[PDB]
């Protein structure tokens, strides 16, 4: 990342910006006067798209709303881009004459589209019925330009020499090669007095130095953007996709901003999932690298984070006082960069990531190995967890450095989608396949509140109500199977280290293909692999069965103290709040009370959807999860969310979250309530607070989608239509992409 302190890079991305006319945009987004597009104030040659919400006479958004010709016109545009760049590297002659066909072929289909789409049929409302006369009429237009697209991508095809599938493939290499900032702006519910709330999406792509020689380039550059051009194609490829650094906040009037979430959106699928098809035991353990080495692409990139978290006084405070230098240099950012280097020589770094997972693992129609997607993350997750991962941190534009990192592992996966949790008998999908990954993770966030709560409640004892929920939330004393859990999870270490080595070096040799293999030593790596990770699955079942039982009796637990926990909650929000709104009360304290009672809030509202199993019921449908990512975010970990491609589920599951990062953040006191939650949304003329914040949140998440596929979306499909203000018709428009 650019090495400057993540605050002051969003201040400087939300001030007064270059404009950048449309011939030197980086992709086409449509909806000119809406999608604002600029120059990045601290990188040359990157862009940041802006959008500010308007609303019409009734308070109902205009921005942020489907128009079927702007959508057209994205679509014609974007696969043009594809189109030219793939004639401009191909072998065959004639590529202006080709090139000025498929022009003049654009020109002839936006014509006719806008000859025969009406503009007041085009538009659709989100915040309506999807059965009104005017969403019918949106749809009726859809559904004809839909026939002129088909028409325009099959001549493209025919024109450019090139097929549907590579031109796909091309549509996505040149988009994820220069990715934009992108920007949301609107003035949330309740709002103060020149005031307004914001969330972007910043994107986050490093190659580690084992990917940089792999992907073909070389490890001595110090800037390693996301490069497939300089790549030689075997089928698999590395690194990371959609992935995003998610900043929410709020800028005063005079400019500064108070930050209220900061997370992942992504990273998508951590492995090359189209190369799954056909492929042999081989390809597979393949595959199984490819992720191993992808996770520490994601180790490198939370160790940045964790840089850009840091203030230079941060900086300083942790470098020894006799490190420190007399002089810090003149350049401020010379100055940063030193401060940078001294505070990784001096100070052993660890990250811990909190990957909530949304994929439904047990599926078994239309699965898109969404099983390995569990299994392959949640192996190679761990297989990093308790040790350390040599890695590069930016320090400065063509400087960098070289540490180990501590890395620690909470994975989760809890379904969306129709096939979340299918009833008894059901064949359509196996709900099984990571009950026990599942417990193990609400073991663990449960045991890093208790440790937190050892430590922190101790001394704040000025607070009774704060000892009594500690008690009671300790729990049933599970000290000595946890030991026996801690004591495996030790003994693991050696073996997941030469499962890790063994696997890289795997990888390898199988890179290199068949008039280039070494049959006996591609074999001989393969094995060592297996008999470790035989010893691993074994020692992992056992490590499974102990949290079971721990799992069992903290349901036995729950069960019976339901009620005096969420008593407590209540006491301590009572002696709680009238200290917070005490404007007396200085800010580090007010922290304090607030993080000490959003994330037990956090935790047991968990604890009901998990021990008594309703999370997967229609009304609760993202609920566990944004409260797992929540307290995960409140424990300061990094909390990563994903589906498959994050278009879809990840997208919705980073709405619930932000979205109640920002109502909560915005209340008299800053504590957790639930009601962004639970509140039932009703897309009516007149609606409640929550319900006019949710509303705004569907933009960022058309924007991010245009910038992955050339078109606006997220096709989630929507299981109780009180989850969410918006109707899903985005997700008509996303159907663009596949066609
Ligand atoms: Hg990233
Ligand atoms: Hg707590
Ligand atoms: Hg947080």
């Amino acid at each position: 990342r650019i090495t400057e302190n993540i605050e002051t890079y969003v201040t400087h991305l939300l001030s007064d910006l270059e404009p950048v006319p449309s011939q030197n945009q980086h992709l086409a987004y449509g909806y000119p006067g809406e999608r604002q597009v600029f120059k990045d104030p601290m990188l040359d040659g990157k862009q940041v798209v802006v959008v500010n919400s308007q609303y019409d006479k009734h308070g109902r958004p205009v921005t942020g709303q489907p128009d079927v010709i702007q959508e057209a016109n994205n679509y014609i545009d974007n696969l043009v881009a594809a189109a030219k760049s793939l004639i401009d590297k191909d072998k065959k002659g004639e590529k202006d004459l080709r090139k000025n066909a498929i022009d003049e072929m654009a020109k002839t289909f936006k014509k006719s589209i806008s000859e025969t789409i009406p503009s007041d049929k085009a538009k659709a409302d989100l915040f309506s019925s999807k059965k009104s006369s005017a969403n019918k009429d949106f749809l009726e237009q859809l559904a004809k330009v839909e026939g002129s697209l088909q028409q325009f991508t099959q001549a493209v095809a025919k024109a450019s020499g090139h097929k549907l599938k590579a031109l796909d493939k091309e549509g996505h290499n040149i988009r994820s090669h220069n990715r934009d900032t992108l920007i949301h702006r609107f003035k949330a519910p309740n709002s103060k007095e020149g005031e307004e709330q914001f969330i972007m999406y910043i994107p986050c792509g490093r190659y580690t130095k084992r990917q940089q020689r792999l992907m073909g380039k070389d490890e001595s550059e110090v800037n390693r953007d996301h490069d497939t051009t300089s790549h030689k194609r075997s089928d698999l490829v590395l690194g990371n996709s959609s992935m995003a650094r998610m900043i929410a906040g709020t800028r005063h009037s005079d400019g500064t901003v108070t930050i209220h979430h900061d997370s992942f959106s992504g990273p998508g699928a951590r492995m090359p999932y189209s190369d799954f098809k056909g492929a042999d035991d081989y390809k597979k353990l393949a595959i199984k690298a490819v992720t191993l080495i992808n996770q520490e692409e994601v180790i490198q990139t939370l160790a940045q984070r964790q840089i850009d978290r840091m203030t230079n006084e941060d900086l300083w405070n942790k470098i020894p006082e006799e490190y420190r230098p007399d002089e810090l240099p003149p350049d401020a950012e010379k100055a940063r960069a030193q401060l940078i280097k001294l505070y990784v020589e001096h100070n052993p770094l660890s990250v811990t990531e909190c990957y909530t997972q949304v994929v439904t693992a047990g599926q078994r129609v239309a699965a898109e190995n969404q099983k390995e997607q569990f299994e392959y993350v949640r192996q190679m997750m761990d297989a990093f967890d308790g040790s350390k991962a040599k890695i590069t941190i930016q320090t400065g534009s063509n400087t960098e450095v070289e540490t180990a990192v501590g890395y620690q592992a909470r994975m989760s996966s809890w379904g969306v989608n129709w096939f979340r949790q299918v009833g008894a008998l059901n064949p359509l999908s196996d709900n099984s396949v990571t009950k026990n990954q599942n417990a193990r993770f609400v073991n663990q966030m449960t045991d890093d509140v208790i440790r937190n709560l050892d430590k922190v409640a101790q001394n704040l004892g000025d607070y009774d109500k704060a000892g009594a929920l500690h008690t009671l939330l300790k729990g049933p004393d599970v000290s000595d199977l946890n030991q026996q859990i801690t004591e495996k999870e030790n003994a693991l270490k050696e073996v997941k280290g030469a499962y890790r080595e063994a696997l890289f070096s795997y990888f390898e040799e199988y890179q290199k293909g068949e008039g280039k293999w070494d049959q006996a030593k591609l074999d001989q790596l393969k094995n060592q692999v297996d008999g470790y990770e035989k010893s691993i699955k074994k020692q992992e079942s056992a490590i499974y069965e102990l949290h079971n039982q721990i799992d069992a009796l903290r349901k036995a637990y729950y069960t019976e103290h339901k009620g005096q926990i969420n008593k407590a909650l209540q006491e301590l929000k009572e002696q709680i709040s009238p200290v917070i709104q005490n404007k007396e009360t200085d800010p580090e304290t007010k922290s304090r009370l607030q993080h000490f009672y959003n994330s037990c809030a956090y935790l047991t509202q968990a604890q009901e959807l998990y021990y008594e199993n309703t999370w997967h019921h229609g009304k609760n449908n993202f609920k566990l999860q944004t409260l797992m990512a929540s307290l995960s975010c409140e424990l300061d970990y990094a909390n990563t969310k994903g589906s498959k491609s994050n278009n879809d589920r990840g997208q919705r599951l980073a709405q619930k979250i932000v979205g109640n990062a920002l109502w909560t953040a915005m209340s008299e006191d800053g504590l957790y309530t639930g009601e962004f939650l639970d509140h039932r949304r009703t897309h009516g003329k007149e609606v409640s607070n929550v319900e006019q914040l949710d509303r705004e949140l569907t933009t960022i998440q058309a924007l991010h989608h245009t910038a992955n596929t050339g078109v606006s979306g997220g096709k989630f499909e929507i299981q109780d239509k009180a989850n969410f203000a918006d109707n899903g018709l985005f997700g008509k428009v996303a159907n663009f992409a596949k066609i």
